[PDB]
């Protein structure tokens, strides 16, 4: 036998950044949760009990603080490569990092109108990620996205002229609910170190900015004909507006709600024009994904 | 042996409803979980199997689907009204019924800076709940409450001068941050019925409303002296705004956020004044209830 | 305003023992999540700011490992008694203490047909709890229990003769599956302290396997005309065997299994006699409780 | 921009299946969760709205229960092959089919020390899972998993001689706690087809016992240099056991439990040799894989 792949490391490393503007007392906290796993010479740790190559897991811990101690972790494009950068360039027998790392939400309060300088709340469990791969002589590559992003519209979508035979009982319709939770993941191109990445940095959270906005104005505006079809115009939009991305994927479940026909029940009408209560269904649920890049 | 108590119902009912303005073509939805129990003449289903005293479960829940389509579902007070007072009006021997009501966040979108008229978004886990129990010649009790409403401030948050003896490690502070998850409920006062209950139907969204509010602002506001302290002020001005509460009760998990000392690692300075990277703390948690209730 | 009741502590607080056997070299673990909830004349923290009443939470915690550490973890119902006593002993001014405590199983392997000395498996996420209340003057109340017992029988139970009217759409039937996470917990007579709790340290984990043993032999055996008249069977099995209990609750829900309809497709016969697939329902859910005591 | 790649299909289908023995009475249970995803001609329902190239997720789900229905539901490697088949057959533009499906445990109760003909229990939440790729032109690939096998043992694993530098904390140890959650995948040789798969029925089942057994067996027996070096010894075995398997990967977490420092409290001994109590961590967790071939 062989090892054929290896790689360890530290998961869910919480960790907690507060920023304190000294001359106008605004606060500012970010919060995250920090994957790494580093790959390289370290078989013999797996073949022969030789643990000479373990950098520890709990030293991994210990350097994700340190590291967010002396840098900036905001974007987390930016946090993520240092990091990443760190281990391949201290340890001569480490090559590869992978750091994933998934942004929390703590929103600055408004009260009377007014931003607060030091209060803070969750509004939803959106997340906003990133995926770092940094391999020695490879460069870096980074893979940005947002999940957990919920939404439902109650009409303007659609679906029929799907494929019938001796499977099919669904009926066409012409108006229905459509509800998702959005998981989107923009490629960037592969960027040759740590000085590139920091000359793009204004880019990170702009893009995510407008991934998020194509997604949200597409949703809302677009007479559905499916969910593959109001998918498509989403990527296809985020392409055309930052050409520092290759790919662009979306990951959507069809979260379905069904009429319920009430018409046993004094011949109560529910169902069709008449529908007005619904049941939504916890499973199961339709999974439509698709990977849109460049002609 | 006997029996000393029971009830039996049908728990996690999943209902959506959808208001259609045919003028302005503006669409609003609701969606909630419903729980309804039954209690009554029903000891016999136990100790006989006696199956003629159960309103099945199954039938409880095309219930609350006909209930639903017939009247408002907002607000939730209201609507736990009618389907409890349902219950014991149309079956003889049930003489009381508990409905808990979870409501769940559909906001409507702002796209470009204008409400759209039928599309919306999951905004936080925050929930709206109601329990009613509506007890046959005994009126309708009301709880309302908020929870999952999740809020951190970086600083402004003390706790200093607690009993100090043997088992106490904890060193004073004057400065460290607050975060929680917050589950606050107030009590009404006592209705006789269903008509009641609607005379003061604008009053039930107004003071949820109001209880938001005074949680987010003394949050954000009060030098805090310990949770104890800050809940207690927060209760005390919901009973000042609303005379027909009659208790309001805060439970309060005090999620904590470590200090991680580097000091080992090159002198690098991260304690006290200097803290900037905290390891928040999954568990375990402080616990802190209060009911407060008028002299 | 005024303080009608307040609680406050420690909430998830995780807990490992070790016992180490010098002689046979055995080693046997225990795992626990413990809470820890104080009562007394402690409103002045509430209302005053007078932090001086506050055993801090944090020093709760220090307690809860000493006292493990000095003590055996295990029966729970002794663990907790002695825990919760502590504090109304200790403190002149807390008056309650109320200890819930959740254990984690932790089995001992088996490897070739012989048990290991010193590894475990963690078979299934049923509980064995304990809810213990120390009240200074009042004694010792002490809650057992048992949960996450996930059942399923395939036949054997039937549903027929409920209620039918016009709410009713619900088919009688003669053989169904029946599903549900038990929930049993059984409370005994008030104890007057630690001592009279010492004496009956025997009987705790002899009631449990006992409720255990009667919960899943009622259920295989019983051809149930409903979940009401299978649990009431088990609670009084359950009182009629050991006489220091006072009462018997069963909180079941009803997890439902759907018959599916194939015979849409080439006259295919899935239901009745003929029924082999069928579609588990996530929800909802009937949900069935009762509380049986003595005559 | 282009379609680069696509998928989509029915996620969280429930399904269960009963056998009855019409001689015996003996009735056995299979509960699954399923997912199906399709590949091929598909891209025109993204950008062009064409809806007559999808299979409505709809249909897919009545095609896994029908599917049931007609076929033996285990192995699990069979299901998915039979299922993955049907549609890259039945639909001309469909190429490849992706079924993930995770079996959930029924076992048969035993009453009185007999097993009972028709009553289950859910003995933990460890998973038999499959993933089975079906290719046109290409074959079928399968992984067979087991997840979810959480075990713990209180002594014989050591931890030293890891790499010591500026960023190191962790202290080398001679006897410590090792607990994990096992994720073990063994990756068959490509099969030809479904005939091939049927040829190798009997195969399936037993390699899963061996797979857990060696897994129980080794983690039981070895005195621990890492967990990199025990999970090696497992993988390694099971390779030698079925020539059939071409890869075995582990992916475990390393759940650490702390000792508690009480040396505070009047001189208590609770560390190193006189370690008794300590807190399990929730996180963060070390995380360790493996990916083992043959030479
Ligand atoms: O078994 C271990 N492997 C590791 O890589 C490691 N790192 N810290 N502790 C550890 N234990
Ligand atoms: O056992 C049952 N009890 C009930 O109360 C019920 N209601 N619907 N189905 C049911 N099954
Ligand atoms: O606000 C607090 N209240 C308390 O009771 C406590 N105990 N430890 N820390 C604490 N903080
Ligand atoms: O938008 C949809 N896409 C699909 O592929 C599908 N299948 N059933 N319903 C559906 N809705
Ligand atoms: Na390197
Ligand atoms: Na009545
Ligand atoms: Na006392
Ligand atoms: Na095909
Ligand atoms: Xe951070
Ligand atoms: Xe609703
Ligand atoms: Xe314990
Ligand atoms: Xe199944």
């Amino acid at each position: 036998s062989a090892v054929k792949a290896a790689r360890y490391g530290k998961d869910n490393v919480r960790v907690y950044k507060v920023h304190k503007d000294e001359k106008t007392g605004v606060q500012t906290v970010y919060e995250m949760t920090v994957c790494v796993l580093l790959e390289g010479e370290i078989e013999t740790s797996y073949t022969k009990a030789d643990n000479s190559v373990i950098v520890a897991t709990d030293s991994i811990k210990n350097t994700i603080y340190i590291t967010a101690k002396q840098n900036p972790v905001t974007p987390p494009e930016l946090f993520g490569s240092i990091l990443g950068t760190h281990f391949i360039e201290k340890y001569n027998h480490i090559h590869a990092a992978h750091v994933n790392i998934v942004c929390h939400r703590w929103t600055r309060m408004d009260i009377d109108g007014k931003p607060h300088p030091h209060s803070f709340i969750r509004d939803s469990e959106e997340k906003r990620n990133v995926q770092v791969d940094v391999v020695e002589g490879k460069g870096i590559d980074i893979k940005s996205s947002l999940s957990g992003l919920t939404v439902l519209k109650s009409t303007n979508s659609q679906f029929w002229g799907f494929l019938r035979d001796e499977y099919t009982t669904l009926k066409e319709t012409w108006d229905r609910i459509l509800s998702t939770d959005v998981d989107a993941t923009w490629q960037w191109k592969n960027f040759s170190g740590l000085q590139e990445v920091r000359s793009h940095v204004p880019k990170f959270d702009a893009t995510w900015a407008t991934a998020r906005e194509v997604t949200l104005k597409t949703f809302a505006e677009d007479n559905s004909a499916s969910v593959q079809a109001t998918m498509y115009k989403m990527a296809e939009q985020i392409l055309a507006r930052q050409q520092l991305i290759e790919t662009v994927e979306y990951s959507l479940p069809n979260k379905h709600y069904f009429e319920i026909d009430l018409s046993w029940h004094k011949g109560l009408q529910n169902t069709g024009k008449n529908a007005e209560v619904f049941a939504p269904q916890s499973d199961p649920n339709g999974l439509i994904k698709c990977t849109v890049g460049r002609s």
